[PDB]
């Protein structure tokens, strides 16, 4: 029997676990320490959540180690591992409205969006990777023969072992699902650190692993302080791989701790300042719709959000006019209300940063066209924002906002290489986009953009089958697609002489 | 005109460059600083070699950056990049005797072995990867369609950019070739740091890149201090990937430096304590020949050398007797002499470490069966050595010697899981081996060994098509095979809506 | 509402469709023509089944064409095609006892075996291939660039279109599932011809496609005459691929008809005379168990059944003695009885051939150790049979029996190449096996056997992930594994200049 | 010494073998039967060439069988097979002017084109496939385990054995090279049937295989009658695969003969009626240049030649005007004249067909804009021809000309699906093209075109890495790219229990 926080909302009765999840059971942290998780729609405390301590991290790693080395997970067929992951996806689907409601409460995700994306894509992710389990294959290799004898060389793809994964707060369940599904599909066991500010869907997910019959200890979840849990996971002698998505400075530290302990494998996704280049020969009304999506989707809390729009001189003014017309139609409100287009920001500290960000944009001389302020209502709502006259040297041309702030620069009619240079000036390299009807411009621009993803006449079109990861200081390693599996596998070469 | 050290030796005239190689030219280091490279056959100074300074590292990176961003290498077809690498292999082949002679002088490699292995495998490496250039392919991926519109998603494999590679002293040209060939085949440019004690074949190789028409700046070579050059490469903001083979502590530091600078990609190969398990049902005379080679090949200076032999009780004494008989037949001497089959150790400090290693072995209670001492002749020759009665807690059971020291433990007749546990009780995981005629034992043992390579009824059977790399604290990433390319490529996802 | 033949049997109420299945509905054949399907346990008529006419074949092809060109199947996402195929597998699982009972009645499959293998593997097949749908990927290829312009070349994997598949009678549902799952996973639509003698599980399967929500016309099933339906499918101008498993002479005709109509693609699996080589150093009791299985599994109605056993001289007599002891323990009986382990042969005409086969074996001088005759009881039961003193020139050493007839030859101690030559002296090449504890012999023999599958220390170990198909006159093309998909896809190369 | 026909021409002394090439030697056919090969520039007899008889075909197959089963080719490492194929490419390059001259003489190939394409691409082909030899890899597959036992399942890629390949007359050496390189790279041996009308570069190639050190019998070449040699190869019990490029009716027969003999594997490329769709938003002058090349390249003797041009209504008349202007500038003449743009047709009978083809086009109502006749001058020259007012029901809208005949239809301004329907209304499916600056049209059209290759804003852009083959009645199987290898390999599944 699990302890829950019960809540009647959205025509459901939510039952929310709030404790650490270690070895198939929900347990208090050492000293029964807790912290408050805050609802961004009104600033209220949702509930108290267990605050994982170093001893709890050790317990979680030990449970994952045992599950991997001696438990059922390490013994069953790849095909049967796949069956369990497909069952997990089914259980998630059965609980989809509840999960989407929890995400609306915990992260401010608009419910309709949380259903379709935060939860919907999570279910797709588990189903996709479940299909990979019995399709992960090694090789047989035609090596030179040690005549008069013969040789056979093969490779075996094997799991890496116990993994630690650190999940950001922008799409809590979805980002958890991306990493967890690939990790588990490859035969590993895992200790998951959800963001301090967004523990709840991870903990509901933990309960669903029980319902799906995932062996105890395969999944362990440790809400609490990022510095505490992330550091101990990265230092731990029994952890063999860390997957991290978060801030550049924390990621650098994570990688350093991986090095200095046991040279564990690491993948890093460290956000971006992603350019979207909009040419005068695009479909303009479509460019307005997709340009707005590129920035405002999920209240801008989106690692691949377009952090700069470069718009060709001849359509610039009309583009901005149309964006403003459409921004005015956005319905700001409670994420549980069906007419809501734009939900609150995730947490208060982030709201405060967005306010300071726009103050600085104005200070340094950009033109504030609309927004830039906290919406006058309870909770942590921020007005969709449009800046123009942004120059390359400006802070807002360089720094990632992680909010609903469209940052527009002009470029001269016909100036392809020049605008590419400005778009590529960043040390980030996560995503990018180009809008043009011209096939030659589209293909050339996609070649030249220094980013892990290039969108052409679309934006935010991720897919569980399409690898996602950054270049340069956005990190390395892929989530999603076949490529994600390689981060969670090791290759053993076996060479016979006969 | 290039400055050479000229030497008439081994029926040829050596012409050895001795300077830094930057942007297609041989140049003195800052301040014309140099150091002596020493011949391990007689302790003599071969010549003075340029000692790279920080400003020289920066010049080399700048040359590699320019070659990659603006030079011919980044413009030519993949097929034509292949042609240049195949031409390079041809040039190396035309100079095979010269290269093998330089390796014999600089590293103490027995000339006949250097010709077949150090040089022969290097030529195979370049030819193999040359063939990959126009066969590196991305994907087209069946993503969900944004109906009523359509989507196309593809991936492009692109070069990572400027790479830094740090090469160990065990097989100087060969380890250089492993990394450089995969790096260049993927379309990157490179700055190479050969071991301080073994610069000469790297510098001759550099000259050969001119003969082959590799564009200026694609290959840059910086002999000197490992701390200086390796540190600056790992710190440098324009370097995007480091490939490192060397000691665990240096490797950990390299990875830390990659993290704290610009989160550049890193691969590590950090040596091993590789177990070889010899069952009573093996072919015993063959086990003696292969077991000896597993330890003594290339005077033990071999990252995959068997660092422990576990020998089944019932054959142990006969195995040791046969080894001793064969060790006595070994011809120790000048590596240029055709009868020689055991060359000198690479450098004096390493010889002194081997002497101390065997002293510790004796002090802690292992039985010194034969060897253990410096051979009383000029140079740095060490006796092929056999220890028995080695227990798991012993220093020599845990520490990598990197010398010709066979370290034998018994295991009980019929035990399999017990000996596997002992074999796996290292934090290393580079290689391993098993000798048995029993198919069931062979397959089970290969499954259970926690190592990147498992040899069955052979040892030291590497092949340019077969990936090589470690698990656990031996590091991560592969050299050789198709898999090596992935360390030197990035994947760009391009997603269209139409 | 669907017309059923209802039967109370095996503690179930079977509801069996008996009509053609065209465009999502069960319909009578032209002129309401029918034929009788026969229960091999007692020779009784189970029911009348529709007898497809040429006009019915055309209707089925027209339905499949419309479903492919204009229906939902050609429009939905690959991932959603996968979902439908998973759902189909789930529906099959929900009906597993009913399907297995139908197969016992129609094919004489022992119920316990039909549940685990005939039906169980069919469910695995659909789940496996469902997982492939969104993981079928094309390439991006680094072609030479038409400078000063650029080129992009990609490939797109596309469905082939309307396929005809002809299914044998030995494992009716299972063989249907092998081909249908790969065909549908690749996005094609299909017209299925089940063997005239085994229509019933195919027709129940058709009903289950309705339950699973497979769009109308995607699956069409035409029971009746093989010559009529097979010929028209192979002749039809709108069919683009035929997949055929059956007799050599029928297969050759099918391929000829594919050629002379519209050069439609074809795959063929034409049976085997598969050798099993048993060495004196094998585990003898295990060799007896697996050698028994190799011949007697599914009453020998198994395309990969071992059609010759070569047994090393020194163990031959003991092997035969042990086989006879095990054969004597086999319980022959009604497939629905739980203690039955040998069911009746599939149909009367086959039983007659088996009788003639053993008459000829005796005529030509083989030693009949046991069996060789129809069991005195109603239905079409054949006594498990063992022949020894079989010489290479004999009919029974060359011709496939497809029945429970073990055909044993000796080979001299220490011969390996000699026995291989004899094992390879067939024009068939479907499967083979070797029993030995010697790793060197196992690997050498597996290299040298001229067969599409080689079993080592096992037999009959098929798996939905492991490709199955023959060499030489056994045909070409694979069922199962990733490889099977290639038979049902085409590759389009798209090359841009920009 | 080899017997040569010697000719002083093009600054060279050509030495042309003219005999059958069997088991490494040039030999007369049975009865010393010969036929004349004719120079299309002047109608003169070049020389007499051996006329292969059935006994000669059997001798060739026997030599290939011995070379495969017992000779060095089947024993050497894959890497060393690669080295030999690279060496062959080097030898071809050393003889490139001689080969191009022979092709000018025998096929009427314009010398400058023969150097760059006919010979140049042949050299690229051998170098490309040489690189594949040691990169052809099988798989290790995670099958369900027979607990408490374990299973290992792997695949081996193996050669198919003796192959027969039938080569067309349009690019004699190049088409030979496409097939032969992939065949040999996969480890097979081959009997090659060059077109009766174009034997000479095949026979010179045979001599070059001697110079390259290809083992005797690996390559055999049988000039003579296509019906005789092709029929016997397709019937032969020791041939395991036929690769055929040629006419539909002959291809159908070849496939029938493969079926009725030993169900040998077959690939077919049977020509095309390839549509090129030119939209008004294309770059018009470039469309004229590329549209002309799509038809007139290699005097139209090109299986992927655009056989219909659909030109959008608003640009049709200007397009036609520009084409006529450029056609008038084409230099028609001797292939050895360095300013020749348009050489003679391959042989007289083809010239006569082209004359009749154009008479039929005019008779049925198409408008002859220019050309349509033999050029009055010695040899077999045909005028570059342009037809307009071509309607979908016309013979010239359906039949492949294989000559320099541009066949133009208008399509309606702003229409896309209607023109696609018309372009797809052939039973051929080899190639296709689209010219448009609109990325959306380009991507949609490339999806919808029912052809094996789609060119976008280019034409005739084949590449040795890019697979080439048809759909529908154009055949099946690919030449070029990794995909070509699969036609020449078989897959063996090996499954162990341990």
């Amino acid at each position: 029997v699990i302890n829950y926080v019960e809540k009647a909302v959205n025509k459901l009765t939510l039952q929310m676990p709030y404790q650490l999840f270690i070895g198939g059971e929900f347990v208090d942290a050492e000293g029964s320490k807790t912290y408050n998780t805050i609802n961004p729609t009104d600033g209220s405390v949702i509930c108290q959540v267990s605050l994982a301590q170093v001893s709890d991290v050790d317990k979680a790693v030990a449970a994952a180690k045992e599950a991997f080395e001696n438990g059922l997970w390490g013994k069953i067929n790849a095909r049967d591992r796949g069956r369990l992951l497909y069952r997990l996806a089914d259980v998630m689907e059965q609980h989809q409205e509840e999960l989407a409601t929890i995400e609306a409460l915990d992260a401010g995700a608009v419910y309709t969006l949380a259903l379709k994306t935060h939860v919907g894509m999570s279910i797709q992710t588990f189903r996709y990777f479940a299909g990979w389990c019995d399709k992960i294959q090694g090789a047989t290799i035609p090596i030179n023969q040690a005549r008069p004898n013969r040789n056979l060389t093969l490779t075996k793809k094997e799991p890496v072992g116990v993994c630690g994964i650190v999940i950001p707060w922008n799409y809590p369940l979805m980002m958890l699902s991306w990493k967890t599904a690939a990790c588990l599909a490859a035969g590993n066991t895992v200790v998951i650190k959800p963001a301090q500010v967004t523990p709840l869907t991870a903990l509901k997910f933990a309960e669903l692993t029980l319902k799906a019959g995932i062996p105890k200890g395969v999944v362990n979840i440790l809400p609490g302080s990022g510095s505490l849990v992330g550091q101990r996971l990265s230092d731990h002698p029994d952890v063999r791989k860390i997957g991290f998505t978060g801030s550049t400075e924390v990621g650098k530290h994570i990688m350093k701790s991986c090095a200095l302990s046991n040279v564990k494998k690491v993948s890093l996704e460290l956000g971006g300042k992603s350019p979207l280049i909009i040419f005068a020969d695009c479909d303009l009304n479509k460019a307005v719709q997709m340009g707005m999506s590129s920035v405002f989707f999920n209240k801008g809390e989106n690692c691949i959000a377009a952090g700069r729009l470069f718009v060709e001189e001849s359509i610039h003014n009309q583009f901005v006019q149309k964006v403003v017309e459409e921004v005015e139609k956005m319905k700001i409100g409670n994420p549980l209300e069906r007419d809501t287009n734009h939900g609150p920001q995730n947490h208060e500290a982030h709201l405060r940063k967005l306010v300071e960000y726009c103050q600085r944009g104005v200070k340094e001389g950009a033109t504030l066209v609309c927004g830039g302020n906290q919406v006058p209502r309870p909770g942590f709502f921020f007005q969709p924002t449009v800046f123009t006259d942004v120059e390359d040297h400006m802070y807002i041309a360089k720094e990632e906002s992680f909010g609903p702030i469209m940052i527009i620069s002009r470029f001269a009619d016909g100036d392809v290489d020049a605008v590419l240079s400005r778009a590529n000036a960043t040390e980030f390299g996560l995503a990018s986009g180009v809008f043009t009807r011209d096939i030659n411009k589209a293909l050339y621009v996609s070649d030249k953009l220094q980013a892990g993803t290039v969108f052409i006449n679309t934006y935010n079109k991720t897919d569980v089958a399409a690898p996602f990861g950054g270049f340069k200081q956005s990190g390395f390693g892929k989530d999603l697609g076949e490529a994600a599996l390689n981060e969670y596998l090791r290759i053993k070469t076996v060479t016979f002489e006969y």
